[PDB]
């Protein structure tokens, strides 16, 4: 690629003296900027802001982290984040609560959340 | 002074410009990419920008480190449509482990700020 | 370190003119592939791809994000998403459930999910 950097162990490392360190930057806003994770060079994870259109009022652009099978390819985004929002969806592409789930919810403590 | 890595204009320490597969660090043992700081108060980030505007951050904040793994914890930020800072969307406390949705306190392993939804039901299995 | 940048403010800046990004990767699928924040190069958190063994169908290779202590020793893994089944487990490093929770809940709104 562009900068390939090879090691053992701790490859590359960036220190910032303010706040920094890693910028992943996009030429356009339908290109999707992503952090992902290969074993053997197979995509395992990554964690990306997606191309969901910039429509207004801090839409779209959301964090997505995804998942890949063993060959490699995509299994889906486990968790969206929803940047107008923040709302955070597990399983859920559209997340429409704070925190929104579609499946099952396990609790080792009891069946209720707190009131906080 | 600053290196560019296919461009002649460079805008930071390192920049470097590609399509797709911009920069790949390969590792022969469990490791990787370090991002650090010089001072307990400077902030290591991952930040996610689209046209040079900020768009999302991972980062260790700087909130203090008084002893007993207090501070320096993480935070995902999202920020507006202008590249400002909207909020922590999720922060972990380091020392209890405890996550935070919209909550920049969590006081329990999970702890949400705002409304839960489930497509099964409306209660959590006891696991 | 094969590569260390020191910078005020952004460090280093990856801009992509397509979909991509900075790849993390490993030359063995028991190499895990780590993003890892430091202060004063002492580990504080990791995002990575946990050991969990790939024993076929997408088993192991977990992401993970671990919180570790002042002297930069593991504390835990805060968050582990199963690959295989993209379930989210936060303080559980095997989740069982969509979300799967190992202590306390809180909800600022009540003690019940909302039906989605």
């Amino acid at each position: 690629s562009a900068l390939h950097v090879i090691g053992t162990g701790e490859v590359a490392r960036f220190v910032t003296s303010a706040t920094g360190g890693v910028v992943i930057d996009s030429t356009a806003l339908n290109y999707n900027p992503s952090l992902i994770y290969r074993k053997t060079n197979i995509n395992r994870w990554s964690m990306m802001v997606n191309a969901a259109s910039e429509t207004g009022g801090n839409a779209g652009s959301n964090l997505s982290i995804l998942r890949y099978d063993d060959t490699g390819a995509t299994l889906g985004a486990a968790v969206t984040i929803d940047r107008a929002s923040g709302f955070f969806g597990i399983n859920t592409a559209a997340p429409a609560y704070n925190i929104h789930v579609t499946g099952t919810a396990g609790l080792s403590t009891g069946s209720a959340w707190t009131v906080a």
